[PDB]
């Protein structure tokens, strides 16, 4: 596998992990709890949750909604440099094959060397995005841990409903595993997104005191995996409602609090997955850099036509791969997101 062959896999994988974070962020923004008749503990839950939602709005103000715009533009710049220089490079390779010439050799070497400029920008833009993502993630995790600790204190004090609190927490933890199984399973291009809302502590006339959000997304359509995820989450919620039948609505509100962490926790997961995908992508981009450095070095040292054409297999293989990368990256950069919203009650 060459570097460019690997990048055919590694580049959509990183954009794949990025789109998920948009959906997790959207799940946070759409999570809501109303005070109702609650007393004493509500103010801090509301404060903690508002603190997490503020961090998402700050993150989105960067403009990196479905993916890093700077990483995408550096990919496109590499691909366009290949596309724009193909004929001049192939012309020189051909001429040099027939008769070695020092000036044309220096010319062809300068053309390959122009590939290294958008490659440096890509590697630098990956590090700058990863650094900002990791800084933000640590703040999200701190805020998640504050809200979690608030909820644990409230719940451990409601000694008369610990049976129903445990049965509900059990279902919430199953929903987390089902979300994780979906993401495992998905690991014609576009951006396809489903946002979920989970209704808890309902009112007889309609509505509820809690709306817990989460979201998933992918760059190829996967309507079947989404449906299985939705049926699993529905069945978990139906189980929660069955197990809370013996509680008042005010007790339902307390027993359901950890659903507020569902989408916050997914933000933590998704940030981590992007970073791992970017470590992997960084390694492959440096492997492309070092292939170009080896061609530049071999061209600089070549004395005859034979030395020169040995470097043309690297070039033509990379050109063709990069024209496929161009089409995928442009499709994804041009895509209008296709969003569907699912209420689970
Ligand atoms: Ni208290
Ligand atoms: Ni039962």
């Amino acid at each position: 596998q060459s570097a460019s062959e690997q990048l055919q896999t590694d580049i959509p994988a990183s954009i794949s992990a990025m789109v998920l974070l948009n959906s997790a962020c959207q799940g946070v923004v759409e999570t809501y709890i109303d005070q109702g008749n609650a007393e004493h503990w509500y103010a801090q839950v509301e404060q903690n949750l508002n603190a997490v939602q503020k961090l998402v709005r700050q993150w989105r103000l960067s403009g990196n909604l479905y993916f890093s715009n700077d990483i995408m533009d550096s990919v496109l710049s590499i691909a366009n440099t290949f596309k724009d220089s193909n004929v001049q490079i192939l012309t020189l390779f051909k001429a040099l094959e027939t008769r070695f010439d020092t000036a044309q050799l220096q010319q062809l070497t300068s053309l390959i060397l122009t590939l290294q400029n958008p490659i440096q920008s890509l590697t630098s833009n990956i590090k700058r995005y990863d650094e900002g993502l990791n800084a933000w993630a640590r703040q999200v995790e701190d805020a998640h841990n504050t809200l979690q600790q608030t909820i644990a204190q409230i719940q451990q004090e409601e000694v008369s409903i610990q049976a129903e609190i445990i049965a509900t927490n059990a279902q919430i933890d199953l929903m987390k595993q089902q979300i994780a199984a979906f993401k495992t399973a998905i690991a014609k291009k576009g951006i396809f997104e489903t946002i979920f809302g989970v209704v808890l502590a309902p009112f007889t006339l309609g509505g509820s005191l809690i709306l817990a959000g989460f979201g998933v997304s992918s760059i190829v359509e996967a309507q079947s995996e989404i449906s299985s995820l939705q049926s699993d989450i529905q069945s978990s919620l139906n189980t929660i409602n069955h197990d809370q039948q013996t509680l008042s609505q005010d007790q339902q509100q307390i027993a359901s609090l950890n659903a507020l962490l569902l989408s916050v926790d997914q933000v933590n997961n998704d940030c981590a997955a992007i970073s791992r995908s970017l470590d992997t992508l960084q390694t492959t981009v440096l492997s492309l850099y070092n292939e170009t450095n080896n061609v530049v070095s071999n061209l600089t040292k070549a004395q005859d036509s034979q030395a020169v054409i040995l470097e043309q297999v690297w070039y033509q293989s990379a050109y063709n791969e990069w024209q496929d990368i161009l089409e995928v990256a442009s499709t994804l950069n041009n895509a209008q997101p296709q969003i569907t919203k699912a209420q689970i009650k």
